[PDB]
């Protein structure tokens, strides 16, 4: 069901923050070859979950299901500004400026938090 997809979905995000947290550690440590395999595993997982993301908003809206359209709608217009900030981590490290890489970090870990109450809505409406 969409809902079990969703499941799915759900997991895959939460790697990502499994992830990221340990990367943040590898960050604050110095191992920047960590920090760059775990930016690659995050590139790959952000791609999966985006995609993952939108066959459930493309199956609400096949569904009429509106309220789980409308709060996928905002969830993925929040994912999107997740997106932009890890793609401005990403640069910051091939550019090697720590400080930018800090301020994305501690931005990325705010837009996270921000939408888990939205993330636990969708559950609820799919
Ligand atoms: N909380 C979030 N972080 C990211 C990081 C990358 C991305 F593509 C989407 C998101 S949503």
């Amino acid at each position: 069901s969409v809902k079990s997809e969703y499941a799915e979905a759900a997991a895959v995000g939460q790697e990502a923050v499994a992830v990221f947290n340990t990367m943040k550690a590898a960050f604050q440590n110095g191992d920047k070859e960590a920090v760059a395999q775990y930016l690659a595993r995050l590139a790959s997982l952000y791609t999966r979950h985006e995609e993952l993301l939108n066959r459930i908003l493309e199956k609400a809206r096949r569904e009429g299901n509106k309220e789980a359209v409308t709060l996928m709608n905002e969830f993925t217009a929040t994912f999107q500004t997740g997106k932009s900030i890890f793609n401005a981590m990403v640069a910051a490290f091939k550019n090697g400026d720590d400080d930018s890489f800090e301020s994305y970090l501690q931005a990325l870990e705010k837009v996270t938090a921000k939408g888990e109450t939205l993330a636990d809505q969708i559950a609820k409406a799919l």
